[PDB]
């Protein structure tokens, strides 16, 4: 497609704030939250590990939904 995921700019460490240095846009597969949503992520933590250029998924996120 041409609809691009939100990626790990960084290894975000487990259970980290999520703050926009961290949060890059790429077309990956398989599809993770939307590019879009960068702006409504700040501030969740994670509740795993995220390795540099792994892609953000919405189990990955605490208190993220849809």
């Amino acid at each position: 497609a041409n609809q691009a995921s939100v990626v790990a700019n960084q290894l975000i460490p487990i259970n980290v704030a999520l703050t926009l240095v961290m949060m890059r846009s790429e077309v990956v597969t398989p599809v993770g939250i939307p590019a879009e949503d960068i702006p409504r992520l700040v501030s969740m933590q994670v509740n795993r590990a995220v390795p540099l250029g792994t892609t953000l998924m919405p189990d990955m996120v605490k208190g993220y939904a849809a």
